[PDB]
RNA sequence: CGCACCUGACCCCAUGCCGAACUCAGAGUGCG
RNA sequence: CGCACCUGACCCAUGCCGAACUCAGAGUGCG
């Protein structure tokens, strides 16, 4: 909740006056973050459920629990993330963007952060604005 | 499909050199057109589209129109014939330029409803893409 | 070897229209 | 009143996700 007030308030009106955006709407938006956590199973689907507020999908070939965050549970999930996990660890890598605006951490837990942005150049605007932690 | 070929060997860099966008994928491009005695309605739409029309029905279950969502071949097959066939034949003077609906898609209604729905984020953009790929404007 | 992105529909499966979605498939980008 | 866009979440929905399907709501476009 305060990170989505912190995309409105304070990245989005950035990002107007940094690549001049005429319209609010072309402006970079995070649309879902899609966790896939690989691979008893019942701990782990309940354990991941818990951190994410939602019911893992079991994806089968059982070799891994998926869950699509898009919404309030996404930005309540990045918060945590940011606040919370990555602080007890010891930045992210700045070049782990896809070439198309979507960004991937791995933790094995992988992490798709997708974007509406179409550059690598502008995700990285909006998540660091965010206050992703690179470099 | 020829108009599908005249996109992308013509309408694209055309864009890319008016509008300064760096990839391809950043360039506008129609993602879907939508068209909105039911027996006979119903056949006709599906002949001309090639695509099975879903009937709207009252939130009674009376018919009250019919719709087809077109995407991909179907999606320039059936605008090749709109632009290339049926507008020119029309006892006309050209689409209204006005009609964009804010947020880069062109309504038109001939009563058949056409929507047709761009990846362009302003209405400036879907003009270009629209008029180049051949819509005849007033 | 997996997920995301990307591109498709012979194939299991799918749209109360649409391979959009769901399903399946395929050799590059990112990450593990 | 409908379709498209847009924004959401009592019928309904996701083999996870209001993404989709469903439903709802002033605005924009078009009938």
């Amino acid at each position: 909740v305060a990170l989505k007030r912190k995309y409105y308030e304070e990245v989005r009106p950035e990002l107007i006056r940094r690549f001049g955006y005429q319209n609010v709407w072309e402006v970079p938006r995070l649309e879902k973050v899609v966790i896939n956590q690989g691979l008893i199973l019942e701990k782990a689907a309940q354990e991941l459920a818990l951190i994410t507020g939602q019911k893992p999908a079991v994806t089968r070939a059982p070799i891994g629990l998926r869950v699509t965050l898009r919404r309030d549970r996404m930005w309540i999930f990045l918060e945590k993330l940011l606040n919370v996990a990555l602080p007890r660890i010891r930045g992210l890598n700045p070049n782990s963007f896809d070439g198309r605006g979507n960004y991937n951490l791995g933790l094995g837990m992988d992490i798709a952060v997708v974007t509406t942005a179409e550059t690598d150049e502008e995700a990285r605007a909006l998540l660091e604005l965010l206050g992703f932690p690179f470099r």
